[PDB]
């Protein structure tokens, strides 16, 4: 399958680098390069890509004995932009920490390539997912709901954030039915299975850590089946997914509830995008499969050449707000200026060996990655960038609703809330009910309860084998009485008192006595 | 460290290679060698051994659209036999079954090794 | 036996509290998680174990 967003993603790359070597304050008579490949969101791909941008780190490598030969036109990478998956950045970054080789990622997120111990060269332009997992606990316990079940993909992203939510949940009274694991490649048993355990449950919310790939199959499961009436919480991965935002499915997934960064601001860059041609683009080997795949041809009728980008509406161009582009930009700007800083060197300040300073002509890659360690620059928008010590950069989350569009029948993507990741615990999450639509009409609050809250006269009571959450409540005995709801045990009358009728409160007893 | 145990595997192996070189039975005229390094329970170093065991199929690599080559007389592996870490075992199958080298594991018992999607060759 | 358990707030199903069940109702067993209400004709144990037949009550001779 064909992704345009990838392919954006990588023209944003381009138009980074183009507008850098534009530039002439930014690395003077300098010169930046690029290799760009494609790694299919396999690890194979991403790997053969790694080795040859390695060929000539390899050279001196002192697991061989004898030597080996690489011909002097294979360059030499200082840097790498990707990957996308957190399972592909691990392979790439195994070998690339291998050589010290600087790596900056613009959309993996699992906490795992935090540990310095063992991703010594990674960084990050997109904040870690400790904080989605948590603002996902705070919108759940808000909503008052306390039965729910997760749904994660089987890779190095789903389970650990899968993990967290589960610990933010029970730390929050928080009570989780069912967990099961989809991937892209599940057999028609294990949809079927994980159908089947969505069927049997009475939880309406489901949180899921996948992505669009990944997610897609058990979303076209339950379409065939048409399971409604299911609260969907998405994660940034798929909460803006092209795979799973197609309105044959809304009466499944409508009035869904999702994340997203903040966006960005790139001026100039639409008109980046409409340049593209086959011919033109001589260095973008990838624009004649673009072409091809928005026209339809082949350059099947063939291609003319003549045709116009905006004919098609295709993701490439077909968008709102930049937000994994705005990512890889600030990746490459990044980079560009640990570079720079590298070539302003004052000579009794570098960062290495007393004080000495690195030679940009002869740059090697721990030098940017140790510049990289350090690196404190303002954005086009005027904002600060430094990474933490584990080569993070921490962000906004944006919490957004899929709507449906009265004019074109497409979804919409609103904005009903904000998550700030700055502000103290507990006063981080606002929505504004008054736009959420559940299940994507609806106006009234789901309700996600295990059992129904029982009122005054009763007491809760266990149900074995089930959770806290499940309880079956019984009336209060004659002479206790029950004044609150959802209420563990009967509080009991002071003396010279007797409980009601209802057992809501209690009255004073009266005395008989013969009187006048 | 020094693991004692570790040797005794590495021993082990050793031992298990020369009795069926002495064999006659089994592979007749045929020998077996070795190329076996230590991991110190590190993903970097057993890489690097990994690099070393699949420097001839990098000499077959395709992205690279210029060639190049290695030592003639570099033997080509064709199975392994390790490793003992989950981790470690998971990064060398990632480079191995890149080119489909077997790889044949003594110690690693994650569940995630049992997908035959990411690890074809294990 | 003769005791109910009860939910403590804020902890697992597995830990629990015991309580007394009332007059008119007992508890045959452990590990209960409610007190019966036994049959007609049949009031409680002093320690709500099991059930007594009621006296019948009338002048005798
Ligand atoms: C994350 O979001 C919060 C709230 O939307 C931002 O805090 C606001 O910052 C602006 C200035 O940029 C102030 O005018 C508002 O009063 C702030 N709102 C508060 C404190 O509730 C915060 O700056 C954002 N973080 C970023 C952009 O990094
Ligand atoms: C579902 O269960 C939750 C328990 O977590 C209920 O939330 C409670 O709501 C009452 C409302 O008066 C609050 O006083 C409690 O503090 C809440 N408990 C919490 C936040 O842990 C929720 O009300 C239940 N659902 C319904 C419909 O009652
Ligand atoms: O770590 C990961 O795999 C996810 C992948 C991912 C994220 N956001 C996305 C947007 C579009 C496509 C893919 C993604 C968040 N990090
Ligand atoms: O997969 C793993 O990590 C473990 C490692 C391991 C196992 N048994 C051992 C005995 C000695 C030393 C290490 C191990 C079981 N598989
Ligand atoms: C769902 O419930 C039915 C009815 O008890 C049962 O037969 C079936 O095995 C259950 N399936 C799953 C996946 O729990
Ligand atoms: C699916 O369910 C929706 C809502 O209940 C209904 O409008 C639609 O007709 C159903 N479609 C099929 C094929 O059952
Ligand atoms: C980064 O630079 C800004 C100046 O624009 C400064 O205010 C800020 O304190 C610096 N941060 C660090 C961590 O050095
Ligand atoms: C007891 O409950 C009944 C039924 O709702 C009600 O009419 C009566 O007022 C209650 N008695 C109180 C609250 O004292
Ligand atoms: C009631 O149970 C108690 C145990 O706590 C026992 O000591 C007592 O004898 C019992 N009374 C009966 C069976 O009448
Ligand atoms: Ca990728
Ligand atoms: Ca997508
Ligand atoms: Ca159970
Ligand atoms: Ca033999
Ligand atoms: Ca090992
Ligand atoms: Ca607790």
């Amino acid at each position: 399958r064909y992704n345009f967003r990838g392919f954006r993603w990588l023209q944003a790359m381009i138009f980074a680098i183009e507008e850098i070597n534009s530039s002439p304050a930014l690395l003077p008579n300098l010169t930046l390069g690029y290799r760009i490949f494609d790694t299919c969101n396999t690890v194979s791909k991403a790997l053969e890509a790694t080795l040859s941008f390695v060929a000539q780190n390899k050279i001196d490598s002192l697991n061989l004995d004898e030597f080996c030969n690489c011909s002097e036109h294979i360059p030499s990478t200082i840097a790498v932009v990707g990957a996308t998956g957190s399972g592909v950045s691990t392979a790439v970054a195994n070998l690339l920490g291998l050589f010290y080789i600087p790596q900056v990622s613009y959309a993996s997120s699992s906490r795992l390539l935090s540990n310095k111990n063992q991703f010594k060269s990674f960084l990050r332009t997109i904040p870690n997912d400790e904080h989605q997992a948590t603002a996902m606990a705070d919108i759940i316990e808000y909503f008052r709901w306390n039965w729910v079940g997760t749904i994660a993909a089987d890779d190095d992203y789903g389970r650990p954030g899968i993990e967290k939510f589960r610990e933010e949940a029970e730390e929050r009274d928080i009570c989780i039915d069912f967990s099961e694991l989809i991937s892209q490649y599940s057999d028609e048993e294990e949809i079927q299975h994980v159908v089947e355990v969505i069927q049997n449950s009475t939880a309406k919310v489901i949180v899921v850590f996948s992505s669009g790939p990944d997610l897609e199959p058990l979303i076209k499961e339950i379409v065939r089946r048409n399971i409604t009436g299911k609260i969907w919480l998405a994660s940034e991965a798929w909460a803006s997914s092209s795979l799973i935002a197609m309105p044959q499915y809304f009466h499944v997934v409508g009035g869904t509830i999702g994340f997203a960064l903040k966006a960005g601001q790139i001026p100039g860059f639409r008109e980046f995008l409409k340049k593209v041609h086959p011919r033109k683009s001589v260095h973008n080997g990838f624009a004649k499969e673009f072409w091809e795949e928005t026209f339809n041809c082949h350059l099947r009728p063939l291609c003319t050449g003549d045709e116009n980008i905006s004919s098609v509406e295709t993701p490439y161009i077909d968008y709102t707000h930049l937000r994994i582009s705005y990512n890889v930009y600030l990746a490459v700007y990044s980079i560009a200026h640990a570079l720079q800083d590298i070539y302003t060197c004052l000579p009794g300040r570098g960062l290495f060996t007393n004080g000495s300073c690195a030679d940009i002509k002869k740059v090697e890659a721990w030098q940017v990655l140790k510049h990289l360690r350090h690196l404190n620059f303002t954005n086009n928008m005027g904002e600060q960038v430094t990474f933490d010590e584990c080569g993070d950069l921490v962000g906004n989350y944006s919490i957004i609703n899929w709507h449906l569009s009265p004019e074109d029948g497409s979804i919409v993507f609103k904005e009903v809330g904000y998550y700030n990741v700055y502000a103290k615990k507990g006063e981080r999450l606002f929505i504004n009910e008054e736009k959420i639509l559940w299940s994507g009409f609806s106006r009234e609050v789901p309700f996600s309860n295990c059992s129904r809250d029982c009122l005054a006269g009763t007491r809760k009571g266990i149900i074995e084998g089930e959770p806290t959450c499940c309880f079956e409540c019984v009336e209060c005995p004659d002479g206790e009485y029950s004044d609150e709801t959802d209420a563990s045990a009967c509080n009991k009358c002071p003396d010279d008192f007797w409980s009601n009728e209802n057992h809501t409160s209690c009255i004073a007893k009266e005395i008989e006595f013969l009187s006048w």
